[PDB]
């Protein structure tokens, strides 16, 4: 019943966690440069179908994700959105595409994934190229807050449940640094978080890209750790 943690999930297994009615997170673990990390995604019920947000960080993890969804939920995943171009978001897109899932990302994410050799979602999401832009996508709103963890990062809001999925632009409360900043804009990140805070003041649950969900405090904590990292 507790939120599944990095040392509790072997690499290759996936667990789901019920966030709200018709909203789950998915949690998996992966090795990278000789360390093991957890990572989150989202699942949102879309009538008798499911919308997936982000892969489970790798092909085998993402196959295991689809199997876990079939076991725990039993509705088909028909569409997926990747919230930026890194492997914890797009690694597994080829698995999804071979399982009948239509895969989407912004044009900026698709360009970055292609240039860096990561898997590439099929469909481009227009209407998200300027910070503050928002578009509807099934049961969610997609929001581009500006550059933060990456220049292309998107956040996702579930209006029926007031769930804010921050992706990797948002860190968990226990975080001590800004995570993997390889592609980050540390100077712009606080401004982008402020845009999230201003656009989603009624969020009740905030889910980071890695680690434990909480409330709105994750946003301020993120700004604090990024400012101090910088
Ligand atoms: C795939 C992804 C990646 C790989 C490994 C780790 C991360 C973490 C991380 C680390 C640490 C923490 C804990 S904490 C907050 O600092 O206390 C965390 F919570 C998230 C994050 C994140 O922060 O989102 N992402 C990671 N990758 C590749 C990559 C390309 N690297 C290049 N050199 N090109 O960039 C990147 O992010
Ligand atoms: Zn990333
Ligand atoms: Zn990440």
């Amino acid at each position: 019943g507790e939120y599944p943690t990095v040392n509790e999930i072997p690499v290759g297994e996936v667990r789901l966690y019920q966030i709200a009615d018709g909203v789950w997170s998915h949690i998996a673990t992966q090795s990278f440069d000789g360390a093991v990390y957890p990572s989150n995604g989202l699942i949102v019920r879309d009538g008798d179908e499911l919308l997936l947000i982000d892969t489970a960080w790798g092909a085998k993890n993402t196959a295991a994700l689809l199997a876990e969804i079939e076991k725990q939920i039993g509705l088909p995943v028909t569409r997926a959105v990747s919230t930026h171009f890194h492997d914890d978001r797009v690694g597994g897109v080829d698995v999804l595409r071979a399982a009948g899932v239509a895969t989407y990302a912004s044009p900026s994410t698709r360009r970055l994934a292609e240039a860096e050799g990561n898997e590439i979602p099929t469909h481009s999401l227009e209407g998200l190229s300027s910070s503050g832009d928002a578009v509807r996508f099934g049961p969610v709103e997609l929001f581009y807050p500006g550059a933060a963890h990456s220049t292309d990062n998107l956040v996702v809001y579930v209006p029926s449940a007031n769930v804010l999925y921050g992706g990797c632009a948002v860190h968990e409360l226990s975080s001590t640094s800004a995570g993997n900043v390889a592609d980050a804009d540390l100077a712009e990140w606080p401004t982008s978080v402020e845009r999230i805070q201003k656009h989603y003041p009624e969020a009740e649950v905030v889910i980071p890209g890695h680690g434990l969900p909480g409330g709105l405090d994750l946003l301020q904590h993120t700004a604090n750790v990024v400012k101090a990292h910088k």
